[PDB]
């Protein structure tokens, strides 16, 4: 009822307010604002980077050009060099300047051995274009390579499952990965949302309060080929042991979960989130297979993936009751 | 018998199917999708992008000149200029288009000041061409650097051995690192990989059951420099602790053994994987040493690495049996 | 009163002096060294590099056309051919090195096919132009990225405060994310840190001793949203334990705190700190909320995020005070 | 006695032979190799590619000329176009190809709308050039950002003690950071190397045995700003548990020391390893503080970071002597 921390595709569901300083902010961490604006405005920010580089350069020649008098003997004689041939008005001081800083150097319009502060401008142009490409292959490759994209080819359940699994009742939900490129040092976890008032009387907005799912023994680390349902054992120590199938049909919180590893080609975190409501978990439910066996391999049928099948002897009560009346 | 999830060489021996939305997932996450193709296919994505560029901006030159009368008069005269010199044909605006973009600019081929949109284009074409060869650079780089390839300067045993160590019945394999620079961060993981029935009822196609080799103590956690024998004690706790000779000669299973670390010159992490088939543990054997000390120096010879070697002393009995006859 | 070991903005105000062989370590690892500098001495050092390579090639040049004749007839003709058409003088030389190495080559200075040293020199220039060129990418690149910069984008609060939570006495203090994108594998440290002397009678400067705030359990490791209270239990194994509220008023010590994590789009740990004085923690107090539920979404009002409100409440001993008079 | 595993400054001492199948493997892990040879070996590989490439197009377009007359007519006329101007040798279509592939573009030799094979090849070339500029780039900016050489800035001490603190017997050393910039994530290991006999009769040349510096509480993980001792409490899990100061003075080992951390500019990590034999451990004996207070701030002296001093009153016999005893 409640409307959710997380959305199902991952996106957080939180908008920051009153954050007076942050332009500030955003300016003396540069780098990470320009790689997480969209790729139009980075894009459009390194043309304009280009055009006034170019436009500054272009108005330092042709002033060099008006002073020395080559707007009025552009291709010089005998008796008369002009600093850059060519230069005959704006938009040929332009083009030299464009021309210099890609190093297209068409060559018709070309720096000669006269003026020195015109070679000492094409030594400084050269190496202030230098400079601008750095900043701009940087920028480009790092928001290409932005692993959270990896997130768009792992998959979680639709939905979370509560059922018996070797004697215990276990909050079970599925991950998998939808290339043939693993996910290296993979490992899960989980949390439970909602708000809470202490025995002192402080309101917490959303608590978050974690779901074991075996960190203590390294279990959370998982080898993730085929799909894996993850485990919740629901014990005295879980926030869900005295949730029975009527309690949880009639609550409201909502189970964060999340997948971490590193993409296999660049070894980058990436962090694979999703959400589960409380109407959104299958009590007495188990997942279909999708693995079997073929002739001399394995096979995963991801049609499957996401389907439950009711299990009718799954007890109703909590996990405390099942304690408490045996 | 039942064949293996993971190849001895490490690869994974899964096929996933019916994964219907892929395209448009390996879309979204293209960066990943790109560097995962084969070298062959995606120089060929890139050559089409320089291609496709070149002859658009081509198109665009060939209509600036078809329409100004340039191709009529190319090299112009006193009374006309062309907006680029020489551009008398397709083929010569393809050139101007290469030349431009690639920055060769030769410079037979020419713009002009004469026409706003072709100077206006020259700017266009420098900036995109920037933007392609940038994303270029970053995919290759990143393809380069792919550090699964470490793994072909990691070696495991060919088999793993069942003997005792130190009062305990011992897993061990052996890993090795094959070259002088280092694996750092370096860690093991294994898994008994096998089919398994709950008490509820439910079928596991393939259960993933932890091998302890430390985790606990952060004795997982090692320093490869010459060739480590990796130990499971056998206890109460290990999925092999009922397990007798006898039984390994005649069961089905699969031992995934993992080895991760950072490749020391990029710090970015490999993960190297081989496997045992219950039919490729050898009970009752040790390892042959490769490590001896000389002048010096200590030295290893790799030419012992697998070999093996019978321990007839080995009990033949579980390590269940050995508790329990004690 | 005794002056603090890191500045409220992560600073660590430490001095180092008497390295001797700092220069040739530094030299070393130039490449750490080259990244840590500020950007006007990095930017110059490369500016440096160029015109020194240039200024060297222009030389070489020079020397060539100076024995060739060519200075006499730098244009050539029927029975005369430079090395390199209008190399007249050293400007000019220097002039074809420059467009040579940046790739520009304008083309009115141009090799010719006449001297095998010559042509030799421009693909040797040819050749250390990429290389230069290649270390100036990949410094511009790495200093850009420095993920420091993300702690400017991470916000602790000014003070920390102490207060009942569930029943136990609690150090807090709290953190916060001013961006959208995340904190990827993100996780809490706290160390006391002050001068001890032990039962040896050893002195130890500032002895720095942790403050347990979850590690053993994996609750050091936050998933960060809307900004989260950090929580110290102050219990038995606490080295606050004895403190009571006029002990922290009249105490000296000081309590530094840590936030790791990767920043997102390029998965490089960043490590965000403050501190807080004992004058800087406040006894009885608890935060605002800054987190509240608007109509299809959660929202953060951070003008409040530093905003604390008295709890008389509050128990004034100790910890230990608490446990011995139950 | 027995020469050491891994020498003072963390170099390893052991050299790999018989690893017959090496090339292929190497090969196979092309850039791992090529970012591990040495400087001047890897910069000869890429000049070579350059070489070989602007041959082999060199030779293609010499063909072209050869068969197409242009060698007699290499500035064309009215009835005769050249597939490219001034080609009228092997020098001047090897000028070409540089020209080309570099994007020098000087323009005397330049190519013509005439000929289809010679507009394509400089279409490959262009391709081609930008692969193998991609390829070296990448390398270069691999090799120059290696982290290893980052511990060239930090520091273990020459000699490790074993003194009393805080009621027990402690191996110790120290470690200290050379630079203002931070090694993040930083954590320390430590090992005790030597050969070994099992119970069962096996021999281990060198088995690898853990030191506790704090893993299992999480203060194996240090926050580096002034120099830090490292403290090895000697416990009934140590293995230096029997050993006693006449022991030490009279036995065989090595104990090899790590820290391991991020590089804060790269968030790469490097692994820094030192070594102290059994003959290098000084019992009895405590390090010289280096870091006092000032006015506004602290300094390290780094004069004193390898200086110790004797404390008489240390117990000679061994921690479990110590316990024994008592
Ligand atoms: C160039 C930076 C672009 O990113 C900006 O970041 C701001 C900081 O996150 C956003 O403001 C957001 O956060 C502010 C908090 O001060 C609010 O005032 C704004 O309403 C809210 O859109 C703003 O939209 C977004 O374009
Ligand atoms: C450009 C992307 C190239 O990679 C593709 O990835 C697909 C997705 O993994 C593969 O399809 C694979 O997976 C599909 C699952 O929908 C099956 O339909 C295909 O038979 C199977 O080859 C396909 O071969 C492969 O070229
Ligand atoms: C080029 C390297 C620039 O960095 C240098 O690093 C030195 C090494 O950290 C600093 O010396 C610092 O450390 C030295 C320790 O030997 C002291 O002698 C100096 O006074 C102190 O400024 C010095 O300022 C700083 O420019
Ligand atoms: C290009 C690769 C350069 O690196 C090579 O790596 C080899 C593999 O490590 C080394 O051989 C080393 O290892 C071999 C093991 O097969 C021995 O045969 C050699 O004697 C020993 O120098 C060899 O020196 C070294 O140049
Ligand atoms: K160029
Ligand atoms: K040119
Ligand atoms: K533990
Ligand atoms: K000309
Ligand atoms: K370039
Ligand atoms: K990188
Ligand atoms: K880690
Ligand atoms: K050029
Ligand atoms: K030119």
């Amino acid at each position: 009822c409640r409307n959710r921390f997380v959305k199902k595709n991952g996106q957080c569901n939180v908008e920051f307010t009153n954050m007076d300083d942050w332009p500030q902010r955003y300016i003396a961490d540069m780098f990470t604002t320009c790689v997480d604006i969209r790729w139009r405005y980075m894009l459009l920010l390194f043309s304009l980077a280009f055009l006034v580089s170019w436009l500054l350069f272009g108005l330092i020649f042709w002033l060099i050009a008006l002073i020395h008098g080559d707007l009025e003997n552009p291709g010089g004689d005998d008796t008369f060099k002009p600093c850059v041939l060519q230069v005959n008005g704006f938009v040929a001081a332009f083009l030299f300047s464009i021309e210099t800083q890609t190093t297209i150097g068409y060559g018709f319009r070309c720096v000669t051995e006269e003026c020195p502060l015109a070679v000492f401008m094409v030594v400084v142009q050269s190496i202030v274009g230098c400079i601008i490409d750095s900043f701009m292959i940087g920028a480009i490759m790092a928001k290409m390579a932005r692993p959270k994209k990896r997130a768009q080819t792992l998959l979680f359940s639709h939905n979370a499952v509560v059922a018996m699994r070797d004697g215990k009742l276990c909050l079970m939900w599925r991950v998998g990965n939808l290339r043939k490129s693993h996910i290296v040092e993979a490992h899960v976890r989980a949390q439970l949302i909602k708000p809470r008032i202490t025995e002192e009387g402080e309101y917490i907005p959303l608590d978050q309060i974690d779901i074991d799912v075996g960190f203590d023994k390294g279990l959370d680390r998982i080898f993730l080929v085929s799909p894996i349902t993850i485990l919740h054992e629901i014990n005295e120590d879980s926030p869900l042991f005295g949730i029975s199938r009527q309690d949880l049909e009639t609550d409201d919180f909502e189970i964060v979960v999340i997948l971490e590893g590193m993409v296999e080609a660049t070894a980058m975190t990436t962090q694979a989130r999703s959400s589960y409501l409380a109407s959104e978990i299958l009590w007495g439910h188990r997942f279909e297979p999708v693995l079997f066996e073929e002739k001399n391999q394995y096979k995963v049928d991801y049609s499957h993936f996401h389907k439950t099948y009711e299990v009718p002897s799954t007890p109703r009560c909590s996990a405390k009751d099942l304690v408490e009346n045996k």
